[PDB]
């Protein structure tokens, strides 16, 4: 029921080569080369396990999401979001959960700052476990599909999932894979009405996804928000100068935290 649908078809209609070029046109990138080589080498200090750490950092260093207390990371994969939160000031406990298993990102043990406050377990399907009480809820789940109706389903599953974990003034950051499909817009509107927050586009996301994140400390008419991104993604189809701007990767430190305010 929208304009992002025009974008998706155009996207799908791209040639393999055209596609790769577009996917990174004028986006923001994280310089991960050395971080990956160090990880591959067994290093467990400083490195982010994925570009997700840098991704979360962007929202956090802007107070769009303020992870505190018990943080639950739904679909932590390797744990970029979890290890990152494990080094943040007022965070006490970090629990990350994923499916893992062959053909899936499995959590990677690390000794980055606060790693001791972080527990990651795979072999978990978040959709069928009971909700635990938590102060901040993070969720980065959402598999992309060439078929926008398939994505719309996946998106809703996630929204319903999180609604079940959100309480009082729970802090949250949740990926909304396909925010432009009308059932997803409809649900988002309900949620926003019920828990506030807004949808925000992360400059680090690639042009090949219309993904937006529902963050707790931000507002803005949903529909308006998605169209903005839709127009933007379309504008980017036709670009002179398609370079990606890079930035150093995040450094996650290497110690253990003792907690206890003091
Ligand atoms: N039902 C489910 N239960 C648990 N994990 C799931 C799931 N469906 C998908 N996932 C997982 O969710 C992950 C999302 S990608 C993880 C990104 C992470 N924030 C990064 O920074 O490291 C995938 O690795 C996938 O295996
Ligand atoms: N035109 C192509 O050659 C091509 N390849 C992938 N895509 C679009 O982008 C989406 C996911 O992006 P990616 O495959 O992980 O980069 C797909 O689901 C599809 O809609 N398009």
């Amino acid at each position: 029921e929208t304009l992002g649908e025009k974008w998706k078809s155009r996207l799908n209609a791209l040639g393999k080569s055209e596609f790769q070029i577009y996917k990174k046109s004028g986006i923001q990138e994280v310089d991960r080369t050395l971080a990956k080589e160090g990880i591959k080498r067994g290093e467990t200090d400083h490195h982010a396990v994925s570009r997700g750490s840098a991704k979360l950092r962007w929202f956090v260093e802007r107070n769009l999401v303020t992870p505190e207390g018990k943080v639950v990371d739904l679909g932590c994969g390797r744990g970029g979001w979890s290890y990152y939160c494990g080094g943040l000031k007022n965070v006490r406990e970090v629990k990350g959960l994923t499916k893992g298993g062959p053909g899936h990102e499995e959590p990677i043990p690390m000794s980055t700052y606060g790693w001791n406050l972080v527990r990651l377990q795979s072999g978990v399907d978040v959709f069928f476990i009971p909700p635990e009480r938590c102060d901040t809820l993070l969720c980065d789940i959402g598999e992309s599909s060439p078929n926008p109706t398939v994505e719309a389903g996946r998106t809703l599953r996630v929204l319903n999932l999180v609604e079940n974990w959100l309480s009082n003034n729970t802090q949250f950051c949740v990926k909304v894979l396909n925010p432009y499909m009308p059932s997803v817009i409809e649900k988002m509107e309900a949620l926003q009405r019920k828990h506030g927050g807004a949808l925000v586009r992360n400059p680090l996301s690639r042009n090949s996804t219309h993904e937006m994140y529902w963050v707790s400390n931000a507002s803005g008419n949903i529909v308006s928000s998605v169209n903005m991104i839709s127009r933007m993604l379309i504008n980017r189809f036709t670009m002179r100068h398609k370079k990606a701007t890079y930035e150093p990767d995040v450094d996650l430190g290497s110690g253990t935290r003792n907690i206890g305010i003091e």
